[PDB]
C-alpha cells in the first residue's frame, strides 16, 4: 500500500527556510512508530535537511542526479520507480512530492497543527468528500506539547 505521512497547520503550512516551523515531540514520536519496519520515500531537499537518516526502515530519495551516491541510502530518479517498491510505502515530503503524488495514494496519515505558523511550503490542499475520515485522535498536551493537533487517517473514497 501507498500512504501519504504529513504534518500541516491550519492553513496546510509544512516548513519554513527547510524546516518544520513547529517543534512537537508527540508528532515525532507518532510519525517514529508507523515507519518503523517500512519504506520510506523522500525528495533531496528534504533528505538534505535530516542529513542523519533513521534506522530500522528503508529510506529512500528521489532526485534526477545520478551523481549523488550517499552512504546507506537507495536512490530513485521518477515515480515510476515508486510502483516497483515491495511491502508498506509512506510519502514523507517535501512540498513538491506531496504535490505529485496526492492523486496517487491510497489512504493519508496527517497530524493537523491546530494553528497558524509562517511557512514557505505547503500541503496541496484536499476536500473530504475524496476522503474518508477512517481515524480522528486528539494530540495530548503535556509542558513539551504545547500545541494542539489532531492525528487524521483519511482514507479515499
Ligand atoms: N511538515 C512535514 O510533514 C514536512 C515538512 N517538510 C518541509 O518541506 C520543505 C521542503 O519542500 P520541497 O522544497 O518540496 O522539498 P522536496 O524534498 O520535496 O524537494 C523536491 C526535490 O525532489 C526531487 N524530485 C521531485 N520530483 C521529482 C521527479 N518527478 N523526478 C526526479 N526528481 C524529483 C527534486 O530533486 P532534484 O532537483 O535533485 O532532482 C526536487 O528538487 C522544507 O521546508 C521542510 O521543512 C518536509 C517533510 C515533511
Ligand atoms: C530527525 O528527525 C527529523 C527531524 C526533523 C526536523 C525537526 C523535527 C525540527 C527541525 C528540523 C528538522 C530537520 C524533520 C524530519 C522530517 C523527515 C519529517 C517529518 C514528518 C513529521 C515530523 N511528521 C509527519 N506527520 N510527517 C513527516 N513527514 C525528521
Amino acid at each position: 500500500t501507498l500512504s501519504i505521512l504529513v504534518a500541516h497547520d491550519l492553513q496546510r503550512v509544512i516548513g519554513f527556510e527547510n524546516q518544520l516551523p513547529w517543534h512537537l515531540p508527540n508528532d515525532l514520536k507518532h510519525y517514529k512508530k508507523l515507519s518503523t519496519g517500512h519504506t520510506l520515500v523522500m525528495g533531496r531537499k528534504t533528505f538534505e535537511s535530516i542529513g542523519k537518516p533513521l534506522p530500522n526502515r528503508r529510506n529512500v530519495v528521489l532526485t534526477s542526479d545520478t551523481s549523488f551516491n550517499v552512504e546507506g541510502v537507495d536512490v530513485i530518479h521518477s515515480i515510476e520507480d515508486i510502483y516497483q517498491l515491495p511491502g508498506h510505502v509512506f510519502i514523507i515530503g517535501g512540498q513538491t512530492l506531496f504535490e505529485e503524488m496526492i492523486d496517487k495514494v491510497d489512504d493519508m496519515y496527517i497530524t493537523v497543527i491546530e494553528g497558524k505558523f509562517r511557512g514557505d511550503t505547503f500541503f496541496p490542499p484536499y476536500t473530504f468528500e475524496d476522503w474518508e475520515v477512517a481515524s480522528s485522535v486528539e494530540g495530548k498536551l503535556d509542558e513539551k506539547n504545547t500545541i494542539p493537533h489532531t492525528f487524521l487517517h483519511l482514507i479515499r473514497k
